[PDB]
């Protein structure tokens, strides 16, 4: 008997700017694989799926430059909850319908994907340095339907 199930990715792209950081070229350019769920088991308001981890990586920091960093998100945003992103399939797909994706920081608070909701900012060592954020899915509805359910999103630095 086949399952039905939900599940995607999430992509991430962000500018290359040579500030007090440089952004890993892997960093800026990255796909985070949500897993796959099975759709049953979405069962009320506010399910959440595993967190999955996934990193920025910053190269060649200056702390004199700016001693901290912060990152915000923007994506289009799921319109039953606009704290998190709407989802989406390719053109052979059929797009997973009551669930959201979610973007916490390191100290697990979610980020309002709107492009100016900043992450808790991170005290920068010389040279190298890393920010660790998780992603995961967030019913919107108690019943859910089954699909691929993708998402786009922009990343945005910010040195202070």
């Amino acid at each position: 008997t086949p399952v039905s199930v939900s599940g995607g990715t999430i992509h991430f792209e962000g500018k290359l700017v040579n500030a007090a950081c440089a952004v890993s070229t892997k960093s800026a350019d990255q796909t985070v694989t949500l897993g796959q769920y099975r759709t049953a088991s979405f069962t009320a308001i506010g399910d959440t799926t595993a967190q999955v981890p996934f990193s920025i990586v910053l190269n060649d920091c200056d702390p004199k430059v700016a001693a901290t960093a912060a990152v915000a998100f923007s994506g289009q945003a799921d319109n039953t909850n606009t704290n998190l992103l709407a989802v989406s399939s390719a053109d052979n797909s059929t797009t997973a319908t009551g669930v959201g994706i979610e973007i916490l920081d390191n100290t697990s608070s979610p980020l309002k994907p709107d492009g100016a909701t900043f992450s808790a900012k991170q005290a920068l060592v010389e040279g190298t340095n890393t920010l660790r954020f998780t992603a995961r899915y967030k019913a919107t509805a108690a019943a859910t339907t089954p699909g691929q359910a993708n998402a786009d999103a922009t990343f945005i630095m910010k040195y202070e």
